[PDB]
């Protein structure tokens, strides 16, 4: 089963010892949804049981928690998402990955962190045909471009306007990193 993420809107006090305690605003990671009434989840490092009904009514489904953490420069939450086995290669409504957003925003920590994850897809293209590397070049982040290249990002992929990551760069250091040696 795939992990689903929520935010607690209200507080839940456990009635048994196997039940999970959750405060308003806390983030909940649901790992097992097989039972009708009782879900298994993690919240603030602890693992317990939580009624599907509390989740449906007093909590809030977050569709792309990893993407969201990346966009906002939230290293901690991203780290928490990854520790709770949220998929690194999940695509948002625009076809972008968490890596795409972290590069798009120039967050070196978040980028380097996603790099330590198994199976991280560097070359995913979104609906507009952009890779993470297109975005880092466009936005002029030379260090992110370097890091993408070092990790082996593809430089041959073309977006919907037929433009390479190179054709996106206007910053001189990015342009230089992405042109072919002679």
């Amino acid at each position: 089963g795939q992990v689903k993420v929520f935010r607690a809107l209200y507080t839940f006090e456990p009635r048994t010892p196997d039940e999970l305690y959750i405060e308003e605003g806390d983030i909940i990671y649901i790992t097992d949804m097989s039972d009708t009434n009782w879900w298994k989840g993690t919240s603030k490092g602890r693992t317990g049981l939580i009624p599907s009904n509390y989740v449906a009514e007093q909590a809030e489904s977050i569709d792309n928690p990893l993407h969201e953490a990346a966009k906002r420069g939230n290293l901690s939450w991203l780290r928490e998402c990854l520790d709770n086995r949220v998929g690194v290669n999940g695509l948002d409504k625009a076809g972008s990955t968490a890596l795409y957003w972290a590069c798009h925003g120039g967050h070196k920590d978040i980028v380097e962190m996603l790099f330590t994850q198994p199976n991280i897809e560097l070359n995913q293209q979104n609906k507009l045909g952009d890779t993470a590397l297109h975005a880092a070049a466009w936005k002029g982040y030379a260090d992110i471009v370097q890091l993408l290249l070092a990790k082996g990002a593809r430089t041959d992929l073309r977006n919907i306007e037929k433009k390479l990551a190179f054709d996106m760069a206007t910053n001189a250091a990015c342009a230089s990193l992405l042109k072919k040696k002679q």
